[PDB]
């Protein structure tokens, strides 16, 4: 397989849950192990904007989400915002690939500065000082020159900032196909395999 | 009327024609006078991902234009890139906000480091200059570093900077509802009316 | 009416609790809708150094000022620190001036760095990424290169800092006076009319 | 006796005379000796804003203010502001902790550029370069981002910035209690006694 | 004695318990008094890596360590992480040095942006603005860049970076001895008594 | 093979000689080749702090070495300080991994800066031109600001920062397991294999 | 005793021996322990500028100087350029004040970036780190941008920046009146009793 | 002739008199034209510090100067300090080099920050502007980092820092030898033949 064999997806409390879900797909149908995190306003944020009815615990949410995907038992881990025996929480753990998916400014705000207040904070925190891949999706607008400063400094440290800013140039004809080019392009960074968006000019050869 | 009664409107090469000439149809219904600008390579993205057969010179610009809009005789103005006489490029010109929408991560550059290759571009080094309102709306992904240093410098000087990163908690049911989101931001900057986004929480008194 | 029709005051954690109480009081009797926001430490401060006998949550507490302030109903419109459905919480919002005052050096802090960790926090993240008027009042003393950093780089982005550092040059005759000196120096801020502080010179023609 | 023997007094023209003359008074009650300056803005405040008919002359000012404070003599020496032979200008002189209270932003900016045009500016630039203790007593608002990198600029480098931003913690019941709590705060920085603001929590054991 | 009378010691959540229990039992002996503080996430630690049973609550927490360390009564006071009242909180306490060890990134970060999000957190901020010794007891490998420049910015401001870096050159044993060394170099830089690490070179006198 | 053939292991004259041993013993077992350099300071500290006797000159260092870790003919290569036709000294040489441990504060700098003064330097300077990995192991403490801001330039571009700061969470029994921590930390950040230090939380699967 | 009881003197490669020799008669004078250290590029300065002849190694440099200054036994200790066993080689040391005078160019520069070459750079380095005092007395005209950035660095650290640049407002009949006046700033500079230069304005009451 | 024809001299409040005077008479000994320009406290630093009794004002400081070096009529042009109509105070004059010897630490923060409070100010300030030559004379001790900056600022803009700092390597055998090196320094800065201080090493082949 090219890409990581696992990946911690942390999902937070921007516009956007359908990009994370549709990312957890992904990675499942391509046989990836998932660390699944997610904060309590982004479980506000996907109950506000969809219909997913996800449970509040991580055991029954593990379940929920094994269900939903079609995943295998095992494949999604799912952990707690306190669980510090998770192995996201130290850089002795096995090696993952990170992305936030969306991920909020205030998320942005605590990897920048280093506050770790929280199991995806702190998870971010390890990817960097490890320099394990970090991938962040934020979703706002406009950005501040705060968020702006907060996203020049963690490019600068190497994480790539992947803003949830879809192209319209694969003829979208639904909702669904902008968040998938989104989901392509975090795909594509990771070095995983996906068919959702073609690469460009392949067939071109002259002009 | 709220909000500037002439609104210069530039489309550069980015990906999301569809928000350009969406946002040039709102102005047009609010009873603006739009001066349009447009680049060359903004013109071959409106080719590959739309269905507008957009004339190329600026005279028979000007008339399909007016008819798309619905707009009233004189009230879109089309400039060409070199039209050094057109109002946008000086500073005694009557007060004008700007918007480049698509915005590309060139124009952007441009814009930051007052390179004025083009009337777009120098109709953006005027806007910063006379402190007039300038938006910027880029569409790429993922940012890299150059590009976030170009937008932290614009915004620290007083540009808004607003991707075209759509929201998802209005119940979007196409691709037409994710663009009127961005649109919509856009208004709510210039201080114009629209009626596409409501205003958040406006009916919640507690809680 | 000059000035903001809707004005956000969100009181923490810093001494000063009557500077606050009485800008609610002058913004109320100017007709203002005010959203107001109170953190858990500031009410402990509101505790500790005043007779007010404030309710806990936001329904009794909204009744309470309501009372307190001589308000008609529905001006004074009350949120709980992570009530993101309210107005402040998002850009989307109809637009508002915020006054955090007094603003603890935790709050400064936040809002510089973007932390967003509750509704008074996002809510200035809000006001600064749409630029709407931010006004923050912070009480320390002394301050150091950590709260001066802080209140540079906001300053730098457009909030007004003004510390509650009274001036004696009306006459003041008690406590009352020099908590009416801060609240004139904000409300001349924000625009809207006040008579405890006259305009210095009004009547001085030459010399 | 804790802190140091002597103190270089200076006034500078803000608001908030009744702060400098209360600590004089503080400082002559604690058996320090005293260099008082005075600069030509001061006098003008201090005859606005007090009813204290300071002497416009060093040797009447000193016979005035030592009568004022029940000082001995030789207590409380003043100097005037282009006096280049008394200690503060010289960093040959005997050690001494200088308070500059209050500090206008003109003396402000002096010190932190290194202008010394006057004694007051120049004892400044003495204590700093002689790391002897400095401490400046701001009263402004708002605070403009020049004040503010001032502040920080001699933060940095060892000048302790206090504000007069009095707290309402200890029961005020005056203005007189308003200034004194920026007195003892003063006095603390200093290592001088004082009994005006008890020590914070000194005695609570646990919770 | 030398050195100060009253330490806070601060242990938060990294690794390294032994050595902020060994230091409280060295300041025990050299009869100072200690305000303890202790956050949920150095709990954690302590029961993962060590065998003491400290209990959760503040007030049997103070009874448990005065018997665990031999102490006087009243000489450990151990204060929970809202308490508000209790001295470290406010500037206007009496002096105290403190110490954070060990200190986590997350109270690193906290610390050098100004937070203040709890007890501990707070008491060094106040540390810096009063300028009093703080000594932070870093325990991460490897350090980011973004650890890396928290350090930077408070050492600059003067606060003590002492990694939990022992060296090897004084003959250690044991576990223990390489926590004596850290606990001794803590010690040193308070200016309090220890006979742990010997002087260097104190009794070569040439070559 | 997973990780890096060769290792360019250069040990400097900071306290933790035993950590430089260790890790060539580790690498020796996982059958790289090492390239072994060490400063004239560093001969000093294993003298110092150590019973190993290592020759002095490099062709007799060789033949200890290779005896003392169970090597193979060739497999430790050793090379003089000022021996510029060595492979580490120039970057047309094939590629290689480099940790300086223990890295010393003089060593930290020189390769900050870019001194070059020896062969150690400029094999460092080497791998920063060449984009090969690096990894510094500091022991010293406290850390000054001119520690940390050679730490952080580095860092910021690309080396990894790896501070001999063990931690305690595997149950550690003497001086040795110590040592081992630090070393698993090496060897994890070159992708090499090693047993003594568990993958955190890998059988952890909820909660 | 007011001011330090053990002085580090090392005297480096700038014009101003007599300075150096000075000093460490006043020190010898006023019963301090001096820890001396001197480079060999400052033994071939003193050798062009003085009569001074100063034996080459350290135990016939020591005797010599005990005698040149009248010292007790033990109260000059002399230590090498490469001997690490010496107490200022170490942090563990007892503390130290630490004096370079004369101060080279090349020393300044290996005190900023941290170099640590040889123990007279290496003891600057602890002095820094421990928060010790750190006087430099540079002799060089001009001073380049390189100089003035070095010492700008060091000054905002803490170390005292004092040129050999003597005044002349104390009657300076001879060479050696000039080289008192440095040496006497130095010694106002460590707290130490001199009587070369009088306190500035000591006498002076009025005016 | 090398060198400039024409150099304004000025002269400020700093200790070292002497090396001005002394100057002067060296340009009028070369034949050179002297715009002499000296400060309000300059001329009390002559007055305490050396046995010229300097007239007050310009007409009769000149009589006097002509005489007092033996100069040619019109040799010694002097001007009074608020005199705009000087060729120093406009840009529009012919080419001088200026020197600023001594230079207070007032005067070089007044040309750091362009305050051109004075014609000496302004004259530096046109100097900058066209790009003449300046040479600023600074006598202090210590340097504080205020001090440090406006010299690395002004260095790094072209000026030459040349500090009073003379050196002993020419056997100066009185304070008016030491002078002499100081002003041989300026003369060979400005390109003036001096023969008080040797070419270094000119009769030097090899070793
Ligand atoms: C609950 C909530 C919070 C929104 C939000 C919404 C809701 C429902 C929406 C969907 C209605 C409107 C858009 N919101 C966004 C948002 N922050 C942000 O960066 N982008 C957003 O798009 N916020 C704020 C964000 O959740 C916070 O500031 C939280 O403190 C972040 O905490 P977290 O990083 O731990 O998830
Ligand atoms: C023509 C072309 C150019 C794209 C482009 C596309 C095409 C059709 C697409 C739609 C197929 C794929 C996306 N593209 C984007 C893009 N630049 C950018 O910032 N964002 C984009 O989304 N570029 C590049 C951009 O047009 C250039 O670098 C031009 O030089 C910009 O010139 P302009 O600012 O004057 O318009
Ligand atoms: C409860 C409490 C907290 C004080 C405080 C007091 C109390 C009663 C006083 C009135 C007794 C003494 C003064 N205090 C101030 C203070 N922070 C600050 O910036 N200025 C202050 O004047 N603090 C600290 C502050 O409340 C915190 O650091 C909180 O974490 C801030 O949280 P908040 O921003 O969410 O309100
Ligand atoms: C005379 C005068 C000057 C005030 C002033 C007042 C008066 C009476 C008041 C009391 C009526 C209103 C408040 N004022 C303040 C003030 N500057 C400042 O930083 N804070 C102030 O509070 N200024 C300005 C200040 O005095 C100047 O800018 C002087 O040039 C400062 O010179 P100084 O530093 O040498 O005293
Ligand atoms: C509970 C827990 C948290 C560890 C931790 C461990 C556990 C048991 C160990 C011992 C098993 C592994 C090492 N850990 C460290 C760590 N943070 C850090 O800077 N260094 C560490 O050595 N963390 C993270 C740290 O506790 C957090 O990011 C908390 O949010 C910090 O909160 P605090 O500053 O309020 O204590
Ligand atoms: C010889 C010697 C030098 C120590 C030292 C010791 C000795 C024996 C010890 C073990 C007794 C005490 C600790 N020391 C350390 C140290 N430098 C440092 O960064 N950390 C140290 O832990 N130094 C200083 C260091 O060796 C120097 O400054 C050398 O110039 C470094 O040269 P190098 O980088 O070429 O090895
Ligand atoms: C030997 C030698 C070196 C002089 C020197 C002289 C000699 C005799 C003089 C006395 C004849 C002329 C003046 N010199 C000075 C000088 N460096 C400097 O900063 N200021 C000086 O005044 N240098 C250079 C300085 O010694 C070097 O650059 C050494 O490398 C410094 O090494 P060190 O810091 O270890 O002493
Ligand atoms: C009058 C006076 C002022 C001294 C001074 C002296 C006197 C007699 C001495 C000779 C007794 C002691 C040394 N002093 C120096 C000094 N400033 C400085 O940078 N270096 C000095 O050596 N000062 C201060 C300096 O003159 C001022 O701060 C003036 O405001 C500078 O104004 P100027 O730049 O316009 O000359």
């Amino acid at each position: 397989m090219s890409g990581p064999e696992r990946i911690t997806l942390a999902m937070t409390g921007a516009s956007g849950a359908q990009y994370g879900l549709r990312l957890l797909d992904c990675l499942v149908q391509e046989e990836r192990e998932v660390h699944f995190l997610i904060s309590k306003a982004a479980q506000l944020v996907m109950a506000t904007e969809t219909d997913v009815a996800l449970p509040a615990k991580p055991q029954a949410m593990q379940a929920f989400l094994t269900e939903y995907c079609g995943a295998a038992a095992g494949q999604i881990r799912v952990f707690g915002q306190n669980d510090w025996m998770a192995p996201p929480a130290s850089g002795s753990s096995a090696p993952n690939a990170m992305v936030i998916c969306p991920c909020s400014t205030g998320t942005l705000s605590a990897v920048a500065t280093g506050a770790c207040n929280n199991l995806i904070e702190r998870a971010a925190d390890v990817a960097l000082k490890e320099r394990r891949p970090l991938v962040l999706v934020p979703r706002e607008a406009p950005f501040s020159s705060i968020h702006l400063e907060n996203m020049l400094k963690l490019s600068n440290l190497g994480a790539v900032i992947l803003p949830a800013a879809p192209g319209f140039y694969h003829q979208p004809q639904s909702v669904e196909d902008l968040v998938d080019f989104v989901v392509a392009r975090i795909l594509n960074t990771l070095g995983i395999p996906q068919d959702m968006l073609p690469r460009w000019g392949e067939q071109h050869l002259v002009s």
